DNA sequence: TTGAGGCATTAACATTTGTTAACGACGATA
DNA sequence: TATCGTCGTTAACAAATGTTAATGCCTCAA
């Protein structure tokens, strides 16, 4: 991206090296909070959270180039504990203490806006997702997901459009929907490949009825177009 | 609070006065999307969105002072196709242009940091209500939208506290959680009325087991304390 | 006092989802 | 070759939620 670009020799300019990360391992975690922003500049990544009973929740994933706030700019605390765990083989962030990042925007006004846009695209994207995953329950749930991960991670094939996400198993899709056992969202899956909307075709998902997700994630199909043009003209 | 004080006596420096609206009444829609960034001074409204077929949605309500984006500050589009309705007998709100806001925030970097810092409470938010309602299905949604309303519009008595809303109906709550029926609502209440937890006196809801609440909903718990703590100490 | 309409409650059914378990396929280690 | 572990199906059962309808309470309007 020519924005995320300018913000790298930017923050390259002012002794902000990168950092290297490797999949399973966590830029920032919940349990020692430490106030950083992060600015995933090459990777895919996923933002947890595991209660005090155990079970994990998906929040969303993030793929590069995209900023993540772990604490506030102002008063410099803690946004809430989530974990942002890296998924792809191998990652490049650069790690920003949330002091510094206070004293590189006020400098340069492009890359504050730039920030401030990214952070407009996080609010839009949760009242979409929130509003799809509410109306129609699981079977929406897993149908408004599938429909992120079609339009980001999405190829068209002659067997309809590969998710290029590896280790997609079924326990990671439940944890994104909130569904707890496997076999939840199997059965789920099963309906829909029954409905000739997708195939499972050697561990990896194929989508051949784009239409049918769209009807249950309307509003997250409207969110691509308004805010990821690019990534929705690319499959329409 | 005070922050919203200093931001109000700028915005009444450069000639964009208060507009006063009553019950009920749109500030912006979904049909006709303009762009601005409201400021909502006093007052409550919500954040709705209706389908196709008629279905509506709560995404969350808002109680200045507070901000709202309606449109993106770089490409000056709409964030997405929402309505905000006042439910509020009176509010006023200092309705921005879009295209005027970025020349206005780079006069004064202090308010800058003030919208920039309400965002990461909405992006917080928008997470810790999504964790929630996802895990316990629909009664943790309820469950967690009562504690939401508990904290912004909660106050102790005798007996109960008091979530001083004029029209919270059943159909109301089930907007808030995605559910369509006002009597799926009313036998979740129901349970929770046997269950010691909440009391309905005079079409007004009581709680008097805050704890069994927060079982249901600890990220937006975790939330009011890291994101309102002075909201979170007048019932803890 | 009469009658209409909104809203809450409850019921009874249909559908979905939570939950546990057995079967079978695949990969890996020895 | 044999055998352990993980993950995907499918089943069966329990529990939650969708859906519709009848009921009773209340305000309003004439």
């Amino acid at each position: 991206n020519a924005q995320a670009e300018e913000f790298k020799k930017y923050l390259e300019t002012n002794g902000i090296k990168p950092k290297q990360f490797h999949k399973k391992e966590l830029i920032f975690n919940q349990w020692d909070p430490q106030e950083y922003c992060i600015f995933l500049y090459d990777g895919i990544t996923k933002l947890t959270s595991i209660s005090e009973n155990g079970t994990i929740m998906n929040l969303q994933y993030y793929k590069g180039a995209f900023v993540i706030m772990s604490g506030f700019i102002d008063t410099e605390t803690s946004v809430g504990y989530y974990n942002l765990e890296v998924i792809s083989e191998q990652a490049t962030a650069y790690v920003i203490k949330i002091n510094e990042l206070k004293e590189l925007l006020s400098k340069n006004l492009t890359h504050f806006f730039y920030v401030f846009q990214t952070l407009q695209k996080q609010v839009s994207y949760s009242l979409a997702k929130f509003n799809d995953f509410s109306i129609n329950g699981k079977l929406g749930s897993i149908c408004s997901q599938l429909l992120i991960l079609t339009y980001v991670y999405g190829k068209e094939t002659p067997d309809g459009i590969k998710i290029t996400l590896d280790n997609l198993t079924m326990q990671e899709l439940g944890y994104s929907s909130g569904i707890a056992h496997s076999s939840a969202v199997s059965r789920i899956i099963s309906k829909l490949k029954q409905e000739k909307v997708i195939v499972y075709k050697n561990s990896c998902f194929y989508v051949q009825n784009l239409d049918y997700l769209k009807r249950y994630a309307p509003k997250l199909d409207e969110w691509f177009y308004l805010a990821c043009p690019a990534t929705w003209g690319k499959l329409n």
